[PDB]
């Protein structure tokens, strides 16, 4: 895999940012994780966890994984880092995601994210607690 640039637009949720990527708006669903709605309990600290990260960067980049690039929505299906961490694992280990959605081509990253859980779920953080 390989990371690719891309600029802020705007945070959305905690799971969903808008992007500009190749010239072109678009909204970025997170691969291989699962945030609270924003009217579930943890939703609007998983939101203020991933506008921070994506907002504060220098350098926010997508990585795509090896099967579908888009949704059933038009949503791009990538791994979002800013300043070279991965917004999927920083939700994990905070307990502001689970590990969720993991499909046959597009599951790179899935045992780091896994680990990353098994210690949220040890600390009990947020939504482990
Ligand atoms: C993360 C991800 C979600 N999706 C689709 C499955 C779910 O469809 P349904 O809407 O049909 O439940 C939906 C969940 O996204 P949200 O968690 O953003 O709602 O997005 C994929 O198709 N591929 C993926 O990699
Ligand atoms: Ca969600």
């Amino acid at each position: 895999l390989h990371k690719e640039p891309a600029t802020l637009i705007k945070a959305i949720d905690g799971d969903t940012v808008k992007l500009m990527y190749k010239g072109q708006p678009m909204t970025f669903r997170l691969l291989l994780v699962d945030t609270p709605e924003f009217n579930e309990k943890y939703g609007p600290e998983a939101s203020a966890f991933t506008k921070k990260m994506v907002e504060n960067a220098k350098k926010d980049e997508v990585e795509f994984d090896k099967g579908q690039r888009t949704d059933k929505y038009g949503r791009g299906l990538a791994y979002i880092y800013a300043d070279g961490k991965m917004v999927e694992e920083a939700l994990v280990r905070q307990g502001l995601a689970k590990v969720a959605y993991v499909y046959k081509g597009n599951n790179t990253h899935e045992q780091l994210l896994r680990k990353a859980e098994a210690q949220a779920k040890k600390e009990k953080l947020n939504i482990w607690s």
